[PDB]
């Protein structure tokens, strides 16, 4: 499985902007084009010299997106559009909930290992803010904070997120992954507005907004025009879970991509689980058995915000700053209306 | 290709709707949730033994839309959830636009080639009807541009409108539609199941398409309409979003091998008369191959639904062995175009 094959789906770029705060962060006077059109313009800069060379290189854009109407389709092509991704260039709209942005990469994934692409860029985008404005049993179900219902150590949970993403943020952690975002008014945002300092536990996921990118590769392409490669897509697997207890999406995903791909848990350096909420985080965690010192290392969801659409592909990006040569990280997420999504990677 | 591998992706079932007039037609006084729970009601019912025992055999269902908000992936969930599809089934919304049907298909097709799954479903889904309510720069501004504009961008088109009129009535008429499409009832007791359109277009339809892997299927004792041979996407300017055909069919032609003389069939979706004569001539077509049975021109093009409806048109169109496309050209400037076989 560490075995490098030609016929590998490998991870050429991954990046995402700073999570803002929905309604009162950066990003509210802001949609998802602006947001794409944006994130996009650095991404490229950011892409090897024989891609931004020709971008028609890149052929197919998958973009996760929950709350548009339509998932944002029209916009979203355009803005791409915008950016100097070329016309040759099919685009797809998908929608799985939560795990959209995951599911763009599945999507590319599949793709490119079937031949029917071998360049193909994953997105994610969510503009919480902007976009929030839009009974039969069985799916009298169907769409968050209930099925949660369905407190100490949720508190517990809840603080050290927000301590390991204060302390990641400040020991300037995710200044790699991290794009700069130019707002409209001169400002420019790169710092997840998030996490705070200080939270300790005490009685009383995010609503945010935010853009990222994903770009996949068939190895023999990659060494052909010599393409940098962060790591390599492994395995995906989707299950469907109880809609009134969503959150467990989680303990029935990750098993699994586990059996599918021959893998154990012990086997796994980091779990990049979203904590949608901190109740079934937890529950998921500690069914599976899995080492709560490998969950979540530099802050989930709780303290970083969920972007839901760009989530997914968010995930991807942290969890390959987070991993060292040669080592296995899945990537999880509890799915809406009772779903659940698990990827695996590896660090080359 | 005319070979068979169990490796292949088996078309099991494929029915669509009655496509409804928009605005106006049978379908009028409800949505996609609606058109859905009762479509599928009925497919699950036109379904072998064996699946219908289990449906939880069913392991995804990509189902195309275009205009409900997150194209409908909510509403269609509960709506699958509602007509006995298991909990236990994941579920994907997409929308490619006009080739959402299609792209669903494509969809389920890959995740049966990479092993991901066996069997899945793939639908279109649209109530234009209902939701049809749902920057400045030179080059995004052209996903601005009214689609009948860029048609724009006529005899000969009214000759081509007519046959598909003529082509459609005299199938609806002789019958030819009825294999495929199934009886949608409606809430003023009123079932629905004929074409409106075609009576010598805005509309409203869904269409379900149920993939899976040759090898399962021989084990599982199911029927077999035909195979899934390849899909192609290629993006074209979107000023000409028409034109999309004529790059799309070449291109999955030449990932297979293929020529178009060696096609039988050639469903290509007429979305405007001017923009499918384009196709049809630049690729050199014989016009006797082209929307046999007509077009949307009369029958109508329920956005997302299209792709979906013409495999289930295009299954009925083609005898045992014979090979045939459905193209269509796609919203912001695209192209899309699969291949199937019959058996």
């Amino acid at each position: 499985l560490l075995e490098k094959r030609p016929e590998d789906v490998v991870i050429v770029a991954a990046n995402r902007s700073a999570i803002g705060k929905g309604f009162k962060g950066a990003f509210k006077d802001v949609n998802t084009d602006y947001l794409l059109y944006n994130f996009l313009n650095e991404f490229i800069g950011r892409f090897p010299e024989p891609l931004r060379a020709d971008l028609n290189l890149i052929e197919e854009v998958a973009c996760g997106n929950v709350l548009n109407v339509g998932a944002g389709a029209t916009e979203h092509r355009a803005a791409c559009l915008a950016s100097g991704i070329p016309y040759s260039t099919p685009f797809v709209a998908l929608n799985r909930q939560c795990s959209s942005g995951l599911t763009a990469v599945n999507d590319i994934a599949n793709k490119i290992k079937v031949g029917q692409i071998d360049i193909g860029l994953a997105l994610g985008v969510e503009s919480m803010t902007n976009n929030y404005k839009n009974k039969n049993r069985e799916a009298k179900k169907c769409l968050m904070g209930i099925t949660n219902e369905n407190r100490k150590d949720q508190d517990e949970f809840a603080a050290n997120s927000y301590q390991k993403a204060y302390k990641a943020k400040n020991e300037g952690l995710f200044e790699d992954e991290i794009l700069p975002i130019k707002l409209p008014d001169g400002s420019i945002c790169q710092s997840d507005e998030g996490p705070r300092p200080n939270v300790t536990a005490e009685s009383l996921s995010q609503v945010s907004d935010g853009v990222a990118g994903v770009l996949l590769a068939r190895r023999s392409v990659a060494n052909q025009l010599n393409l940098p490669v962060l790591g390599r897509y492994i395995d995906f697997q989707t299950v469907g879970v109880p809609p009134e207890i969503m959150g467990v999406g989680p303990a029935y995903a990750i098993p699994k991509v586990l059996e599918a791909t021959g893998l154990q848990v012990q086997d796994i350096d980091i779990f990049e689980i979203n904590e949608a909420f901190a109740a079934q985080a937890l529950y998921c965690i500690h069914k599976l058995g899995i080492d709560l010192n490998k969950v979540n290392p530099r802050g989930g969801a709780i303290a970083l915000g969920h972007p839901l659409g760009c989530t997914g592909a968010r995930q991807v990006a942290t969890i390959l700053r987070e991993l060292k040569k040669d080592q296995i990280g899945v990537v999880s997420m509890c799915i809406g209306t009772g779903m659940g999504a698990a990827a695996i990677f590896i660090k080359e």
